[PDB]
């Protein structure tokens, strides 16, 4: 009906991070007709624009509300795995932390055309940085907005940096400068524009919407890719399960580009008969291409946390004191600094200072620390954000304190995504696989992370401010007690890469080639976090945008690869 008698040179499945970038580059010269299909709504919520309102996006109608299969190894728990559901995708709902990891992470892919020397200039092309001048590591011209966070907690941010130095860490002035070693303490830059979320809808898609060759449908859930093997286009509903199934057709030479993210791309490819035959057979799905790797190599960065209250003399100095009054009302001072100056607590996603640490002489840091100048009231950091949102207007005072989140940033465990039913509107079968690596390296990383965070809090610099420890608490002393606390509290830092991994020729574990072309289908590609062979250290948004920029340069003939 909206797609009736139309032919497309590109159909983008999903309108998320990578999709927004491609919708921009692919529709640029005007020759090519581009369709974007997004299950979620338009990007208009105020909870998207204001960074601190990330607290409200968790477990909201703008999230997929995904829960994992029971995890035997995690105290028999289902794990929440947040994913954005709207134009912009997870760039619209994330913590805005701007990280690339280290050159070593790209060299460790071992995929021809995709070394550190190859990807660098693509990071730079994407970026306008407010706080680093232009050079080999920073752009001044690209659609992304990157800045130093516009909120500083003068007492607790200073205390954390002094504490990190006190325990023997060196400062890193730029976690994204590949001439520096990745390890050290300092500030995480954010994907913000003077304290407004700079998601890839705002930066890439929204400025080019008036282009006549670009069509974008929202509330448009893709149920499968129509394949003949050669991609014909895709099927979708414009009213969810109980809505008419339409179909969208490629023009001659046209391609379907999968941009439904490391969770939904493999789910859709499987419902499209691409992935392991046995999984397909289980639900009477015809096998079009039998690929081992579809839904495999799920890499996510797991987290735990410590948290401590401030001494009574420091009541009122926390970010929670800057955002909420003693009755849980948003402070009129916070709203004013935000709207008049793009300053203050509402510009914060909380977790934008920290460190990369080697717990045991690894080639690259295994541990990322995110310091928060506010106290966790749930050992699950993501649950704490949900409760912080739900706390508003409850007539209660959030206690002043700090959190350190510990993230296994180069993890050795892998998980999977597959099918629980034949209904393409059914939640996928999600297994994060945290703490399954055979050497128990990921648990070792987080356990040593807890020891590190306790040394930092017991430092003279943080001892000044802190009064005891709430999580894990003085009950948790031995390494076995620490590991048990981790099993019970472990949560996502919300990466998720690797589920349609790219590989060299003659790697049967791979799903796409170095050109992002799906093995044994013609005119079908994947351009999202699915393709990352081995997850880099740090949050995964900037690497997705770098892959999208390079994919678009490839598709429009401006570069090889
Ligand atoms: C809560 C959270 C916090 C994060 N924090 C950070 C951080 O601070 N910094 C950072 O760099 N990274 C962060 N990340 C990760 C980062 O946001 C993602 O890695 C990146 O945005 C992935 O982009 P993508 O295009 O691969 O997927 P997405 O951006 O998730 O795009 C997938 C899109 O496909 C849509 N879709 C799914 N199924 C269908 C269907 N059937 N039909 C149509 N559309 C469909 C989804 O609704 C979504 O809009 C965070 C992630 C989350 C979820
Ligand atoms: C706890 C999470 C904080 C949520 C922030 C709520 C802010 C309340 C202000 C409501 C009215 C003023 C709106 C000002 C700006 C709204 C969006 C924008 O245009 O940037
Ligand atoms: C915004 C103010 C929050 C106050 C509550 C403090 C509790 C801290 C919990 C730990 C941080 C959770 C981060 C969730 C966002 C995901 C980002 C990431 O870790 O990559």
């Amino acid at each position: 009906s909206p797609v009736a008698g139309q032919k497309y040179d590109y159909i983008l499945v999903g309108g998320g991070t990578a999709a927004c970038v491609l919708a921009n580059r692919l529709s640029a010269d005007g020759s090519k007709r581009v369709l974007v299909l997004e299950a979620g709504p338009d990007n208009t919520s105020r909870d998207v624009k204001i960074p601190a309102a990330i607290t409200r996006l968790f477990r909201s109608p703008l999230d997929w509300n995904l829960f994992s299969e029971l995890q035997e190894q995690l105290a028999e728990r289902q794990i929440y795995m947040a994913r954005g559901r709207l134009l912009g995708g997870s760039s619209a709902t994330n913590a805005t932390l701007y990280h690339r990891g280290a050159a070593g992470d790209y060299d460790a892919w071992g995929v021809e055309g995709w070394s550190s020397e190859d990807v660098l200039s693509w990071f730079v092309q994407a970026e306008t940085n407010a706080d680093f001048g232009p050079g080999a590591y920073h752009g001044s011209g690209g659609p992304m907005r990157v800045e130093n966070p516009r909120y500083t907690n003068k007492q607790l941010h200073t205390a954390f940096f002094k504490a990190a130095e006190e325990v023997g860490l060196t400062p890193n002035s730029d976690f994204n400068d590949w001439s520096h070693d990745h390890a050290g303490y300092g500030t995480f830059q954010v994907m913000q524009d003077k304290g407004t979320r700079a998601d890839m809808y705002r930066q890439y898609l929204k400025p080019v919407l008036g282009r006549r060759n670009l069509q974008v449908l929202t509330g448009a859930a893709v149920t499968k890719v129509n394949i003949d093997a050669q991609a014909l286009g895709v099927e979708f509903s414009t009213d969810g399960p109980t809505g008419e199934r339409l179909s969208a057709e490629l023009a001659p030479g046209g391609e379907v580009i999968m941009c439904a993210g490391a969770v939904h791309t493999p789910f859709l490819l499987k419902h499209s008969g691409v992935g392991p035959s046995a999984e397909l057979k289980e639900f009477g799905i015809p096998v079009v291409s039998n690929l081992a790797g579809v839904g495999q190599n799920l890499q996510d960065q797991p987290a735990c946390l410590t948290a401590a209250p401030v001494k009574e003399k420091y009541d009122g100095i926390a970010i929670s004191d800057h955002i909420y009054n003693e009755k849980g009302q948003i402070r009129k001072r916070a709203i004013a600094s935000y709207l008049l100056g793009g300053r203050g607590g509402l510009t914060s996603t909380g977790c934008d200072r920290g460190a990369f640490v080697r717990t045991a002489g690894q080639a690259l840091p295994d541990l990322q620390v995110a310091f928060v100048p506010g106290m966790a009231l749930d050992p699950d950091g993501v649950s704490t954000y949900v409760r912080f949102a739900k706390f508003q207007s409850q007539g209660l005072k959030w206690p002043s304190g700090i959190t350190m989140q510990l993230i296994a940033c180069r993890p050795q465990s892998t998980g999977s995504v597959g099918l629980k039913s034949a209904d393409p509107f059914a939640p996928p079968k999600l297994s994060p696989g945290y703490l399954t690596d055979k050497d128990g390296a990921d648990l070792a990383t987080l356990r040593k992370g807890i020891h590190w965070a306790r040394d930092v809090a017991r430092s003279s610099a943080l001892s000044e401010y802190l009064d005891g420890e709430l999580f894990p608490g003085s009950g948790v002393v031995s390494d076995d007690q620490i590991d048990e606390y981790i099993r019970r509290s472990i949560h996502s830092s919300n990466a998720i890469t690797g589920t349609c991994k790219m590989g060299n020729a003659g790697d049967s574990s791979s799903v796409v080639d170095n050109q992002l072309r799906v093995h044994g289908v013609e005119g079908l590609r994947v351009v999202d976090a699915s393709v990352v062979p081995k997850i880099p250290g740090g949050q995964t948004g900037a690497p997705v945008v770098m892959i999208a920029e390079r994919a678009a340069a490839l598709l429009t003939g401006k570069a090889t690869i």
